[PDB]
């Protein structure tokens, strides 16, 4: 119940009305920091806390796939919040305009969210804080420490940030008090499918490409996810992060994302249980500094999906190679069909479109290559956002812009050997990936 978790974001009359928990981000009924205090400023007011999630107008920028994965996950969220007799509302539409008028409607006292640095949660924000007179509050409920608290500006390297947030552990890195009671989804998932059916991903025989049998949603299959991944992957991730051809990867960014659980639970458990050092060490660093970095890089640098957030070096190496012939250039729908003259290219382009995740290792390597085969650097960076936000589970993310930032404009990163086209940027060959992993059997998986 640290209050360095909540900010406020507009001061107004307090109402004697229930306190509305505006869920956007983190979609989990256990292990909530924004549920949790909304529940208690609810007691202190002897006010009933309620939950509302608005379904947004930008669905259909996306696919089946993450909308029937958020949906699912909600219809479970609703029963949960049921238990504890907590009412949960769904409204549809822009949230500037039905935010305002459901607190109008229902009289709501105060008013609480979730965070995201992401430019259109800022856009929804803008919206409602000009159309309420009651209490604005939003709490840190992703990360373990809060964002503006871990760091006051933008880190150029995860050396940086390290010990910054290693050394606020202690204070934020807590157990999670008890939620205690309050003292259609299926119609419109039904429409929604309906109106993206006609631009459902298809192989040749128009058989959608998609199987979602591989990561089933819901905030109980996390925790199992969770289980599996601690006693049967948790050993081996240090020497296997990197092999594409083992799922020895934790499989948790869809329900990550989503919320669907809580990171802090995450590194709860996994400080607990006896493993080895080495790979308990790169775990943590993943969950950790790299995912809370992401949501640093977003919070700090307005056009963080721009070549003007990338650092002066990359600028600088990335200009003086413009006019530099590409070995090739490829469209948009060639990147998406996998088109290219890189049979490890698309192999990552099939498991992506096929699973909806891509491994981490190749995530690298593809993000990088439609730097090398695009106009330039600005396009890169525009197909790369375009394919991952597309056909990503876990994509929409901070993780995901502060990745593609990664690879294409070396966010977090130094400088390397000076290259043609790519400039000082980290490079990754074909010939160096077949020395690390079986690329044969990674590429025969996904034909
Ligand atoms: C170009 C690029 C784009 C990416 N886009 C996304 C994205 O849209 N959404 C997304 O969640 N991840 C993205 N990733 C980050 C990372 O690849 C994934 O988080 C990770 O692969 C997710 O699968 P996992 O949980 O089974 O991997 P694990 O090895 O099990 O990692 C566990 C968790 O640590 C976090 N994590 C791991 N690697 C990173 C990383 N490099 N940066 C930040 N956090 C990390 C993730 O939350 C991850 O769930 C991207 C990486 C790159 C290089």
């Amino acid at each position: 119940m640290n209050p360095k978790r909540i900010r406020a974001l507009k001061s107004g009359k307090q109402g004697d009305g229930p306190v509305v928990y505006w869920m956007s981000r983190d979609q989990r009924a256990e292990d909530n920091w924004a549920l949790l205090f909304s529940r208690a400023i609810a007691k202190e007011a002897n006010v009933p806390v309620v939950v509302v999630f608005c379904l947004t107008d930008e669905f259909l920028e996306a696919g089946i796939r993450q909308y029937e994965f958020m949906l699912k996950g909600l219809q479970e969220l609703e029963v949960s919040l049921s238990r504890k007799k907590i009412p949960s509302f769904f409204l549809r539409g822009d949230p500037g305009e039905k935010i305002s008028r459901f607190v109008k409607d229902y009289n709501a006292g105060t008013l609480v969210t979730d965070f995201s640095p992401l430019r259109i949660k800022n856009q929804w924000i803008e919206k409602v804080i000009s159309g309420i007179s009651i209490p604005f509050f939003e709490v840190d409920a992703h990360n373990v420490v809060p964002c503006w608290e871990a760091s006051q500006k933008h880190e150029y390297a995860a050396h940086t940030f390290r010990p910054k947030l290693y050394a606020l552990l202690p204070e934020f890195l807590e157990e999670f008090p008890e939620l205690e009671p309050n003292s259609t989804l299926s119609d419109v998932l039904e429409t929604g499918v309906k109106a993206l059916l006609p631009e459902r991903a298809l192989l040749k025989n128009k058989d959608p490409l998609f199987e979602p049998w591989h990561f089933e949603p819901g905030e109980k299959a996390a925790k199992k996810v969770m289980e599996s991944f601690i006693a049967d992957r948790l050993d081996s991730y240090g020497a296997l992060r990197n092999d594409p051809t083992k799922n020895m990867l934790s499989n948790l960014s869809p329900y990550l994302h989503f919320g669907q659980i809580s990171s802090q639970r995450v590194v709860l458990e996994v400080e607990k249980a006896e493993s080895n050092p080495g790979s308990k060490k790169a775990f943590l660093d993943e969950i950790l500094i790299w995912k809370e970095i992401s949501d640093n890089f977003c919070y700090y640098n307005p056009g963080y999906d721009g070549f003007e957030s990338f650092p002066s070096w990359a600028k600088e190496s990335l200009n003086a190679h413009r006019n530099d012939v590409r070995s090739h250039i490829y469209t948009l729908e060639e990147f998406e069909a996998g088109k290219t003259h890189d049979p490890l290219w698309n192999a990552s382009q099939m498991e992506l479109l096929s699973t909806g995740k891509m491994h981490g290792y190749t995530r690298m390597y593809w993000a990088k290559k439609i730097l090398e085969w695009s106009e330039s650097p600005e396009k890169a960076l525009e197909i790369a956002i375009c394919l991952n936000d597309r056909y990503e589970l876990d994509g929409r993310d901070p993780n995901g812009y502060a990745g593609i930032a990664w690879s294409i404009g070396g966010v977090h990163d130094r400088a390397w050997g000076e290259r043609e086209v790519t400039g000082k940027i980290r490079y990754m060959s074909y010939e160096g990936c077949k020395r690390k992993f079986d690329v044969k059997l990674y590429i025969e998986k996904y034909s």
